[PDB]
């Protein structure tokens, strides 16, 4: 059973997610 998390998402997805601790 795999994980569902932000850190499990590919980098390009993260670059589209400006989260609280989503600093670029």
């Amino acid at each position: 059973m795999t994980r569902s998390a932000f850190a499990n998402l590919p980098l390009w997805k993260q670059q589209n997610l400006k989260k609280e601790k989503g600093l670029f």
